[PDB]
């Protein structure tokens, strides 16, 4: 019951994703079974993690990929909403990819990433998880904003992330996959 989708909601899914209205239905069976109340929450979304990552506290960075799945921001992920990021994010082009990886980094949502929005970043993946000249997050972010801020001013310009993203032969290679494979 309700583990199925209107066939009007069926057909906009399918028109907004990389999905089969079949793969559609199967993610909406499997969202259900998991989350009876169709409304993934912020504690619910901190389990999924703490599954894959029961040696870190992966609570300060499955909270930032909760955040860029809540495009409403309602405190909530709903189907639409879990369906078109596991779209993006596993299936999109690279420059899809890249954008959406931008609204993770962009905190604030000003269009521009600091180098403290991507510090808060990366400590959360650290936490969430070294050859010693990558061994703190303070380490990456310096070197990533070596690479990307090309006027220098602090602060990554959507075109300076997707041309430094771009330009890392590492950072092309892991927003490249599709069903996680090349
Ligand atoms: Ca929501
Ligand atoms: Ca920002
Ligand atoms: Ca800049
Ligand atoms: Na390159």
């Amino acid at each position: 019951s309700n583990s199925k989708l209107k066939p009007e909601v069926v057909e906009e899914l399918t028109r907004k994703t990389y999905f089969t209205e079949k793969e559609v239905q199967q993610w909406y069976k499997g969202f259900i079974k998991d989350c009876p109340s169709g409304q993934l929450d912020a504690a619910g979304f901190q389990k999924i993690y703490k599954q894959f990552f029961p040696f870190g506290d992966p609570t300060k960075f499955a909270t930032f990929v909760f955040n860029v799945f809540d495009e409403n921001k309602d405190g909530r992920i709903e189907f639409s909403e879990f369906i078109q990021a596991l779209s993006v994010t596993s299936r999109g082009t690279l420059d899809e990819k890249l954008r959406w990886a931008f609204k993770l980094y962009d905190l604030d949502n000003d269009g521009y990433i600091t180098r403290n929005e991507m510090l808060d970043i990366v400590d959360a993946i650290y936490q969430m998880v070294l050859p010693e000249e990558e061994n703190t997050p303070e380490k990456r972010v310096d070197r990533i904003f070596a690479m990307m801020d090309k006027n220098a001013d602090g602060k990554l310009t959507l075109q300076e992330f997707q041309e430094g993203s771009k330009a890392d032969p590492s950072i092309v290679q892991a927003l490249s996959l599709y069903d996680g494979l090349v």
